[PDB]
């Protein structure tokens, strides 16, 4: 939870979100 394995960065808006590819692995961490 809030992209602690995830990706490196922490999100903790990121649970404010129903989407967590577009949230977590997209927005958070841009590849």
């Amino acid at each position: 939870a809030d992209c602690t394995e995830y990706c490196s960065n922490s999100c903790p808006f990121c649970n404010g979100q129903p989407l967590y590819q577009l949230c977590c692995i997209n927005n958070c961490c841009p590849s």
